[PDB]
């Protein structure tokens, strides 16, 4: 995950730890995290990073039902959905063109110049029934 | 829009504001509404009134890019999504089934027990675009 700015231990420490990373987490849990594996980096350099991050596109952003923000690292850079466990966090990425065709469709119904579609759905998976 | 408790001419009020008008606004924004036409309804009122209606499910609910919660007393009760313009604040009533039978099969391919879908498309009108 290169970063716009000059080559600095903060980006790079920041950006490895959000690759070993593979589940939805605010900023504050990002903060810990790298605290607690020694990293001493500041809470608003996350932030800032992260929003660099996001404007960069090299990042998946996710809005949590409260009003906080997740955000996650996913390896294909092409456009995708989430299905994200709220009791769990976990992430998985999918692609289905339903969503584009009605979107399409939708817009030249409609006649809207442009459009953002936003579908990120939640449920829960398999563990959590399991005890 | 009825309400669990005993009405009051509070609660009428902020229901007449609400099915007065169609595009989504938030607490603050019905709020100074109210309080200019000659309501004088409190903050923290509207806030419970509109934290019931959206249990009892009377008003419809959507996160806008910041963060902050918009509310609109939906004509249509049955399950229906909104095309929204940001710089209008119009909403239309779209629904599909193929976004429904799309996530219902992910759902069942992943062996989700549920799905609780969040969509949302947001887009510029025509008019928009001309000056
Ligand atoms: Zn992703
Ligand atoms: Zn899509
Ligand atoms: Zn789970
Ligand atoms: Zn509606
Ligand atoms: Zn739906
Ligand atoms: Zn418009």
């Amino acid at each position: 995950p290169p970063v716009k700015g000059r080559a600095t231990r903060q980006r790079a420490a920041v950006s490895a730890a959000l690759q070993e990373v593979e589940e939805f987490r605010s900023a504050q849990e990002l903060h810990d995290m790298l605290k607690h594996k020694g990293d001493a980096v500041g809470l608003t350099t996350v932030y800032r990073t992260l929003q660099s991050l996001a404007d960069a596109g090299e990042v998946d952003v996710l809005r949590t039902a409260e009003g906080e923000s997740v955000y996650r690292r996913c390896s294909t850079g092409d456009h995708h959905h989430h299905l994200v466990c709220r009791a769990c966090g976990k992430a998985v990425e999918v692609e289905g063109p339903a969503v584009e065709k009605w979107a399409e469709a939708i817009a030249a119904e409609h006649g809207y110049v442009n459009v953002a579609h936003t579908v990120e759905i939640f449920g829960t998976c398999a563990d959590c029934a399991g005890a």
